[PDB]
Protein backbone atom coordinates (compact mmCIF):
# COMPACT_ATOMS: atom_id res chain seq x y z
CA UNK A 1 0.00 0.00 0.00
CA UNK A 2 0.90 3.68 -0.57
CA UNK A 3 0.88 5.99 2.19
CA UNK A 4 0.76 9.40 2.01
CA UNK A 5 1.17 12.33 4.64
CA UNK A 6 -0.25 15.86 4.17
CA UNK A 7 0.32 18.50 6.22
CA UNK A 8 -2.09 21.79 6.18
CA UNK A 9 -1.74 25.11 8.49
CA UNK A 10 -4.48 27.14 8.87
CA UNK A 11 -6.12 30.58 10.99
CA UNK A 12 -7.18 29.44 14.08
CA UNK A 13 -10.60 30.77 13.42
CA UNK A 14 -10.75 28.53 10.35
CA UNK A 15 -9.65 24.93 12.11
CA UNK A 16 -13.18 23.77 12.24
CA UNK A 17 -14.30 24.79 9.15
CA UNK A 18 -10.60 22.91 7.92
CA UNK A 19 -11.24 20.19 9.57
CA UNK A 20 -15.22 20.02 7.71
CA UNK A 21 -13.34 20.10 4.45
CA UNK A 22 -10.71 17.55 5.23
CA UNK A 23 -14.13 14.82 6.01
CA UNK A 24 -15.69 15.94 2.91
CA UNK A 25 -12.55 14.88 1.46
CA UNK A 26 -12.17 12.14 2.77
CA UNK A 27 -15.94 10.81 2.73
CA UNK A 28 -16.29 11.52 -1.15
CA UNK A 29 -12.77 9.67 -2.08
CA UNK A 30 -13.19 6.72 0.31
CA UNK A 31 -16.88 6.17 -1.50
CA UNK A 32 -16.26 6.81 -4.59
CA UNK A 33 -12.54 6.17 -5.97
CA UNK A 34 -11.64 2.10 -5.39
CA UNK A 35 -8.14 2.57 -4.92
CA UNK A 36 -8.82 4.73 -2.03
CA UNK A 37 -8.47 2.75 1.19
CA UNK A 38 -8.27 4.69 4.25
CA UNK A 39 -7.93 8.72 4.81
CA UNK A 40 -8.03 10.27 8.25
CA UNK A 41 -7.80 14.00 9.61
CA UNK A 42 -5.90 14.42 12.58
CA UNK A 43 -5.52 18.17 14.15
CA UNK A 44 -2.30 18.31 15.89
CA UNK A 45 -2.56 17.79 20.10
CA UNK A 46 -0.92 21.71 20.61
CA UNK A 47 -0.28 23.64 17.47
CA UNK A 48 -4.15 25.08 16.90
CA UNK A 49 -3.17 25.75 13.03
CA UNK A 50 -2.25 22.53 11.72
CA UNK A 51 -3.89 19.69 10.40
CA UNK A 52 -2.35 16.50 9.06
CA UNK A 53 -4.32 14.05 6.64
CA UNK A 54 -3.39 10.69 6.80
CA UNK A 55 -3.92 8.58 3.32
CA UNK A 56 -3.66 4.95 2.35
CA UNK A 57 -4.08 4.11 -1.53
CA UNK A 58 -3.34 0.32 -2.88
CA UNK A 59 -0.66 2.30 -5.49
CA UNK A 60 0.91 5.44 -6.51
CA UNK A 61 -0.90 5.19 -9.89
CA UNK A 62 -4.11 5.23 -7.33
CA UNK A 63 -2.86 8.30 -5.24
CA UNK A 64 -2.52 10.08 -8.58
CA UNK A 65 -5.63 9.06 -9.98
CA UNK A 66 -7.11 10.70 -6.84
CA UNK A 67 -5.37 14.25 -7.46
CA UNK A 68 -7.16 14.05 -10.73
CA UNK A 69 -10.59 13.47 -9.40
CA UNK A 70 -13.54 15.65 -8.54
CA UNK A 71 -13.67 15.07 -4.76
CA UNK A 72 -10.08 16.55 -4.29
CA UNK A 73 -10.95 19.58 -6.45
CA UNK A 74 -13.76 20.39 -4.31
CA UNK A 75 -12.16 20.02 -1.32
CA UNK A 76 -9.63 23.09 -2.45
CA UNK A 77 -12.61 24.81 -3.40
CA UNK A 78 -13.41 24.92 0.07
CA UNK A 79 -10.16 25.57 1.79
CA UNK A 80 -8.63 27.71 -0.74
CA UNK A 81 -9.40 31.16 0.54
CA UNK A 82 -7.22 30.46 3.78
CA UNK A 83 -5.65 27.16 3.97
CA UNK A 84 -1.53 26.94 3.63
CA UNK A 85 -0.51 23.55 1.64
CA UNK A 86 -0.25 20.73 0.93
CA UNK A 87 3.10 20.08 2.27
CA UNK A 88 3.91 16.74 1.75
CA UNK A 89 5.90 15.29 4.59
CA UNK A 90 6.40 11.99 3.50
CA UNK A 91 5.16 9.45 0.71
CA UNK A 92 5.69 5.57 1.03
CA UNK A 93 5.69 2.44 1.23
CA UNK A 94 4.11 -0.35 4.19
CA UNK A 95 6.64 -2.41 5.09
CA UNK A 96 4.25 -5.79 5.17
CA UNK B 1 -7.68 8.17 18.76
CA UNK B 2 -4.58 9.32 19.17
CA UNK B 3 -2.05 9.06 16.21
CA UNK B 4 1.69 8.97 16.55
CA UNK B 5 3.91 9.72 13.69
CA UNK B 6 7.44 9.07 14.17
CA UNK B 7 10.82 9.20 12.11
CA UNK B 8 14.11 7.49 12.07
CA UNK B 9 17.26 7.38 9.37
CA UNK B 10 19.36 4.33 9.24
CA UNK B 11 22.64 3.63 7.06
CA UNK B 12 22.07 1.75 4.12
CA UNK B 13 23.05 -1.71 5.13
CA UNK B 14 20.90 -1.78 8.34
CA UNK B 15 17.87 -0.86 6.40
CA UNK B 16 16.86 -4.75 6.59
CA UNK B 17 17.64 -4.93 10.54
CA UNK B 18 15.21 -1.83 11.28
CA UNK B 19 12.63 -3.31 9.32
CA UNK B 20 12.72 -6.70 11.18
CA UNK B 21 12.47 -4.75 14.54
CA UNK B 22 9.92 -2.25 13.52
CA UNK B 23 8.18 -5.49 12.68
CA UNK B 24 8.76 -6.85 16.03
CA UNK B 25 7.60 -3.45 17.56
CA UNK B 26 4.03 -3.52 15.75
CA UNK B 27 3.44 -7.04 15.89
CA UNK B 28 4.42 -7.35 19.49
CA UNK B 29 2.60 -4.03 20.47
CA UNK B 30 -0.17 -4.96 18.60
CA UNK B 31 -0.72 -8.57 19.88
CA UNK B 32 0.25 -7.65 23.47
CA UNK B 33 -0.86 -4.08 24.41
CA UNK B 34 -5.13 -3.14 24.37
CA UNK B 35 -4.45 0.54 23.36
CA UNK B 36 -2.16 0.05 20.89
CA UNK B 37 -5.08 -0.41 17.78
CA UNK B 38 -2.63 0.32 14.62
CA UNK B 39 1.01 0.26 14.15
CA UNK B 40 2.43 0.72 10.69
CA UNK B 41 5.91 0.51 9.78
CA UNK B 42 6.47 2.87 6.34
CA UNK B 43 9.21 3.20 4.26
CA UNK B 44 10.10 6.36 1.91
CA UNK B 45 9.41 6.12 -1.88
CA UNK B 46 13.42 7.42 -2.56
CA UNK B 47 15.37 8.63 0.90
CA UNK B 48 16.91 4.76 1.42
CA UNK B 49 17.32 5.31 5.03
CA UNK B 50 14.46 6.62 6.43
CA UNK B 51 11.24 4.85 7.82
CA UNK B 52 8.42 6.01 9.61
CA UNK B 53 6.03 4.35 12.17
CA UNK B 54 2.43 5.61 12.04
CA UNK B 55 0.85 4.98 15.25
CA UNK B 56 -2.51 5.10 16.81
CA UNK B 57 -3.72 4.61 20.25
CA UNK B 58 -6.89 4.81 22.33
CA UNK B 59 -5.56 8.12 23.96
CA UNK B 60 -2.70 10.03 25.16
CA UNK B 61 -2.43 7.23 27.90
CA UNK B 62 -2.11 4.48 26.10
CA UNK B 63 0.39 6.15 24.20
CA UNK B 64 2.49 6.42 27.40
CA UNK B 65 1.49 2.76 28.43
CA UNK B 66 3.15 1.84 25.08
CA UNK B 67 6.02 3.76 25.82
CA UNK B 68 6.71 1.88 29.45
CA UNK B 69 5.72 -1.52 27.64
CA UNK B 70 8.61 -4.09 27.29
CA UNK B 71 7.83 -4.43 23.27
CA UNK B 72 9.33 -0.54 22.90
CA UNK B 73 12.25 -1.20 25.12
CA UNK B 74 13.08 -4.16 22.85
CA UNK B 75 12.79 -2.73 19.68
CA UNK B 76 15.64 0.04 21.07
CA UNK B 77 17.81 -2.77 22.22
CA UNK B 78 17.37 -4.05 17.99
CA UNK B 79 18.50 0.07 16.70
CA UNK B 80 20.36 1.17 19.47
CA UNK B 81 24.02 0.96 17.75
CA UNK B 82 23.42 2.36 14.38
CA UNK B 83 19.66 4.07 14.23
CA UNK B 84 18.85 8.12 14.74
CA UNK B 85 15.59 9.31 16.42
CA UNK B 86 13.10 8.96 17.28
CA UNK B 87 11.85 12.32 15.38
CA UNK B 88 8.11 13.01 16.15
CA UNK B 89 6.47 14.19 13.48
CA UNK B 90 3.49 14.87 15.13
CA UNK B 91 0.99 13.68 17.88
CA UNK B 92 -2.86 14.35 17.26
CA UNK B 93 -5.73 13.62 17.51
CA UNK B 94 -8.38 12.46 14.85
CA UNK B 95 -11.38 14.41 13.81
CA UNK B 96 -14.39 12.35 14.08
CA UNK B 97 -17.39 11.00 12.71
CA UNK B 98 -16.53 10.41 9.28
CA UNK B 99 -17.43 7.70 7.23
Amino acid sequence: TYHVLVQFDVPSDKAEAFAAAGLFDANGSLQNEPGTLRFEVIRDENNRNRFYLDEVYEDEAAFLQHCRNETIARFYELIDSYAFGPLFLFKGYRVE
